[PDB]
């Protein structure tokens, strides 16, 4: 049966009860990743430059394509074929152009910390740090559109606003950088952990409408797996930063 | 040599040489389409509804994919890599948005012919109205990024806003629609006619091939901007011909 | 419910009736195609070195990418998910195989009307007749792998060894060569008309994939599917004509 | 400047100078794979069936697609374009009838070890081991023809010869099966381990024909780490089963 958001959007007991289910399975292996050591390291401004730098080169796959992930699963829709497809062709639309100047800012946190374009080019770190491009790059190619919505839009962008709130939260690490080149330097990090907290829940309920109140099993395991896939290839890749 | 437009964004002469001839060379085949009968009958408001519900549904394809083949376009490029590449990037992230209401309008122009979304998605009308959408779909898939915007936001953006500017030019057609549903109906044709698009298209592809291409890219180029334009005139010529 | 032919593979008889339905459907646009007019003229050797001429470039690019079609195809496959799809998986690997030598053919075949590899690459020709190879590059490319092969497999080869074997009946076409390179020229029509199977065994797995009950809009997909391919063909061969 | 090969196909001085650096360059990275303590406990009959569980579910993924990867590959290709793409396009389309009954041989060798087809779909294992099967999708999907033939086709295949040998070289492991059923179950081991040792050289040969005498440097980093990335993502996959 089909699927129509009643309750408010940032309550779990909004959705339908597989997604509930979903939600609780796949709580520790986003826990793993926001309450990962590294970010309480960086919070309070105390974490390695070397950790610090393949941190920066390693996560910055993920962030050149984003829009691209997003780009490929808005190729995936069609204009009034389902009401879920219409809220995901709209929502991938108004959400590519929020991402336009993401890269950049990204490149700015890097020049804080000594870390060139041309770093980031290189990408002289551990392959093991680019699993998670990988990952994005055939879950928007080839998934159903929910199954990579689940991936990169639900799992990526709500572990991210999580974890980039916790870098935040002190102030210690901003208070780090100089005041004139500060507001320049925390910008990538300012936009995910200020940025409307409602974001995820909006990508969830797509997901939802796209899947209906009673999917199969089949279907409740591979959107179950794709964001436990997606947060666990997040914790690999900080537990990799931390081995440095 | 690097490409860097000097001159005003609207003027064929602040782009290379070459791509002055592209303009003056495929310049036949866009007058074809703008001036071409159905779109002067339509302006007059004398065009028979069973060219105009033929044109509507065959024209739905092209608009309800035109932000895909953005996207598809979008996936070829990449940050840092070239300078056109970077404009590329940001335009099409920019424009992609842009397009967000563009479908919902056809389908609002539609309903005021009495053409359904079930006709449109149903698509009863002759196969050869649909060669434009394959050739964008096929040119934003497998074309190089230049040659893909040449001949999708470049020629087809370009003639679009010059016949529905010519549609709406004398008011004609506008007041054969009911008062209480004019705005809405006429909205795709006023958001279209009301363009600079084309132009930053140009700007993007001249600074992604440069001052000095090769002759077969140029070629490339001339055949995928003049294919828009054919295709486009071979379409019109389907729909009067009924 | 599942399919499975019982029945001889070159019977509409032996497939579902609503593929029955779509054959008999789809006939008249195929009857344009193979009863063209260019190929009785060619099939007599009195077919006009210029239309021959753009018969030859405009028809190149279906051939050159027919065997990317298959490959992109194969893509839209999985091992074990589907008794269709893995009927699928083995017979595109198979004939992909079979696709080797066909662009070689072709371009042999151009150099007898003094049509060179330049000519191809240039494709001087009308852009109406490049639209079989855009629908065919869509349709391999986003459609569903049962929507894809009738419109490229079952339509385009099914319609091919009809129209090439037109042209082989009567011997006439053939005996205009010089003997000596005759069978180099002859040699991709040859493969085309004296090889008739492989639509048959495209149309079973797209049987096999859709099943015995397929919706109503789904069968009104491979219908249009299946006729946009002929209609292409008649299109390209009434604008060879025209000049 | 145009590449030719002179000398015999199956020696690294036949190939340009850059090709022979890669060749040395990625030795080590090919070395940790195929001198895996995984391969050598195999071949002795020894490895815990736990272990050999995880590598026959998890190398399931790269196994299935492998065809589909050329085939992405193939549609890169045009005729007449260049020599290159010219001897790319031919040997795809005679490689991927070669695939065949691939997957079908592998699901034998699952079966000998108790492992289903359903197991296989339902892939439950720890996502480290589907990063390969990942990188090869967006290679064989966005990397040129070169890049993605040198990870897949070289690298992949090249190493799975070597392997698959070292698996074979003592007679112990197939011993081990029941005679009846030796010859099914051994037959995916079997097909590799005594495929000629050229197919590799076959690829280098066409990736060498395609970049040329000259490739700039940055092609040359970009084909070094794709085959390193390769390499790399299999000694990872090794890793994380006699981890088990």
């Amino acid at each position: 049966d089909t699927f129509e958001r009643t309750g408010p959007l940032m309550e779990a007991s909004s959705y339908p009860a597989w997604a509930q289910q979903l939600i609780n399975d796949c709580s520790p292996a986003k826990a793993r990743v926001v309450e990962h050591e590294l970010y309480q390291q960086m919070r309070d401004a105390k974490l390695s430059p070397q950790i610090m730098r393949q941190y920066l080169i390693g996560g910055w796959p993920v962030v050149e394509q984003f829009a691209v992930y997003m780009a490929k699963n808005l190729t995936k829709t069609r204009f009034g074929r389902h009401p879920g497809e219409d809220m995901a062709r709209r929502w991938l639309m108004r959400n590519i152009r929020v991402e336009l100047n993401h890269a950049d800012y990204w490149v700015n946190w890097c020049a804080a910390h000594d870390v060139t374009l041309e770093d980031l080019h290189d990408q002289r770190v551990a392959p093991e740090l680019h699993a998670l491009s990988h990952w994005c790059w055939q879950t928007s190619s080839s998934d159903s559109l929910a199954v990579a919505m689940a991936a990169t839009n639900y799992a990526i962008e709500g572990a991210t606003g999580e974890w980039s709130a916790v870098v935040c939260s002190t102030g210690v690490y901003a208070e780090a950088f100089a005041e004139e080149t500060r507001k320049k330097s925390m910008k990538w990090l300012k936009m995910h952990a200020q940025y409307d907290d409602a974001h995820p829940w909006e990508a969830l309920e797509i997901i939802c409408t796209l899947v209906g109140n009673k999917p199969s099993l089949q279907l409740q395991a591979e959107l179950r797996q794709a964001v436990t896939k997606s947060y666990d290839y997040m914790y690999l890749f900080l537990e990799r930063c931390i081995q440095l």
